[PDB]
């Protein structure tokens, strides 16, 4: 059905900005041991309001790193099978990216 | 004259789509905010400032305003408020410094 | 050389020709203003400043200086006023720090 | 093995400004009489974690200028064969892009 929502390249700065953004709200919010990382940015649109609205799709995956990520580098995918997951991720955030500001409105999470 | 094509992906074309909503539904006389359907095309003259010619198409929203932001705001389904029109903005620029003026309006229903 | 081709999409190419406009218009001793034809090639090099070679295609313009707070200028239609030209110019800059300097400006008839 | 790395479009002004911060740190941090520049970019990856991380691949040549450029002489590729030195380097830049803040977290330069 008919909205204000529109398709836009994930390749756009600002959609990084807003999965870099989602993604360190999800793992403070989350309660996991461990940080999850973005396997792959899937699809992003954009709706135009009093802010913009950006509803990006992410498939992200269990790191070996724990909580918090503190200075850590090169967390990689779980390698041990007990504790593998995948899951895919939709975020809407809110933004004035011109201003820095950026808010995590809503996330859904699915097992795949 | 002076105006090229720009790409409608450009951050600053959407700030200025942004922008030019913002004024348009603060100056509107319409109990009902307007939205973006579709920005249709956007050319650039580079003068002392920035100016963005933009068409966009809008449509009144099922959304009261002042827009409240937790609210689902959906095209109208109700037949006597459906309302779709073809707007150009001229939106003037200094994106760099954050300064962006609507210059110029103009829309038709359609 | 150290200078590659870039987009001429690049919102900072934009910037590198708005800047270079303005310069080139401030230190011109014409009444009338000369806006941008078409950009037609532009290319990065990389030191200790961006730098930006850009080639563009301008135009004298109706309008006289100072530009006025409303916008309406074409290409002059006045044969002994028509001149167009292809210039090149050399923007140096730190475009995240909002600094550009222009370094260098060389223009031909049509 | 596995990583939270994905190839992105060298066109990106952030990965330009990344090559522009690890060039400056490259030849400051350099035992060389002259200045190193950029060839071409040949590669970019990014890693989103608490920070943006670039991983950059470029080719640099020996120039003509001295260092450090208080003169702004216009720097060209050697001719002199005994200078004529290629190299290509992965540059890893630790980076908050919408902040203004880089860091060259790593270098790693080869003759080619
Ligand atoms: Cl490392
Ligand atoms: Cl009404
Ligand atoms: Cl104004
Ligand atoms: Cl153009
Ligand atoms: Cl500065
Ligand atoms: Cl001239
Ligand atoms: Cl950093
Ligand atoms: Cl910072
Ligand atoms: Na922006
Ligand atoms: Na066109
Ligand atoms: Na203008
Ligand atoms: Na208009
Ligand atoms: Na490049
Ligand atoms: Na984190």
């Amino acid at each position: 059905a008919q909205n204000y929502f529109g398709s836009i390249n994930i390749s756009n700065a600002n959609v990084k900005q807003a999965v870099w953004f989602a993604m360190k709200e999800y793992n403070k919010e989350s309660e996991d041991k461990y940080v999850f990382l973005v396997d792959k940015i899937l699809h992003a649109k954009l709706q135009i309001t009093d802010r913009m609205e950006y509803q990006i799709d992410v498939q992200i995956s269990r790191s070996n790193c724990k909580k918090p990520l503190n200075n850590t580098e090169n967390c990689i995918p779980q390698k041990k099978p007990e504790l593998e997951k995948k899951m895919s991720c939709s975020f809407l955030v809110g933004a004035l990216p011109w201003n820095g500001e950026f808010n995590l409105l809503s996330k859904e999470c699915k097992d795949v």
